[PDB]
């Protein structure tokens, strides 16, 4: 558990789960291989229990596995809403056995220079909320601000919704953009950014008419969309977008 965290940004300051001002601006943010770096190989870790899963459950061969595991990914932009529609797996029990499973408390420490970076960001006034944009269910997307120290830092959580059993809504559908527009208020897309490492999200970002896309790409791409900017660590959004943090 992580209910013995004491560092600053520890603890969860938004609601999880009424008009606004309309001129509202919303900065949204991915977290996995955003908030922290590809490095830290979280994402291999991941890959390992989903493909695990993968010959476990759909009793596949390891070749097979990756074969299916990678087209699911292609298209929809997570497996597991390729094996909920096709396979009738229950996401939640993949969840506990992937996601939720990843040993972060050993891996994730908190980032200071990220937490000074965010907190200049939101003391401009440029910018009138960071907003939380991901693909992971809440557990793990939790777990990931509380441990980096930044759970404070943001106002809303946009996440994809595993209790879901027909099929799981998630980016880059243009639907998963829809909820994260209205869940954080935002009136229209030109008065929002968007930080993702995933080519394909900001590619919808972009063209659904997002102000500023930027594509963080830290060594290779896993391709960058036209009209994107291209960073490799989260720490240049100083370098890219430097008015949004000048009063
Ligand atoms: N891949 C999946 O994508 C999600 C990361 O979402 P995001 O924060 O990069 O949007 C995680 O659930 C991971 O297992
Ligand atoms: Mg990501």
């Amino acid at each position: 558990h992580l209910e013995s965290l004491t560092h600053p940004g520890s603890k969860v300051t938004f609601p999880i789960d009424t008009p606004q001002n309309p001129n509202l601006k919303v900065f949204f943010f991915a977290i996995d291989n955003c908030l922290y770096k590809s490095s830290t190989r979280i994402h291999d870790l991941m890959q390992q229990s989903i493909l695990r899963f993968f010959q476990t459950h759909l009793k596949l061969s390891p070749e097979d596995a990756h074969v299916l595991n990678n087209s699911y990914y292609k298209e929809y932009g997570l497996a597991i809403r390729g094996l909920v529609m096709f396979h009738k797996v229950n996401a939640l029990e993949y969840n506990r056995l992937v996601d939720d499973s990843l040993p972060l408390q050993d891996i994730l420490k908190p980032d200071i220079p990220l937490r000074n970076m965010l907190l200049r960001l939101r003391q401009s006034g440029k910018i009138d909320k960071l907003w939380l944009f991901t693909n992971a269910y809440k557990n793990h997307a939790i777990r990931c601000l509380r441990l980096l120290g930044i759970a404070d830092l943001f106002d809303g959580l946009t996440y994809c919704d595993y209790s879901r059993t027909d099929t799981l809504v998630c980016k880059p559908h243009v639907k998963a953009f829809e909820k994260a527009m209205k869940e954080s208020g935002l009136a229209r897309y030109e008065n929002a950014y968007f930080i993702d490492d995933s080519g394909k999200n900001i590619e919808t970002g972009i063209k659904l008419g997002m102000k500023t896309c930027i594509h963080l790409v830290e060594n290779e791409v896993n391709q960058t969309p036209e009209g994107a900017i291209v960073i490799s660590d989260i720490l240049e959004l100083p370098h890219v977008v430097s008015d949004l943090f000048l009063e």
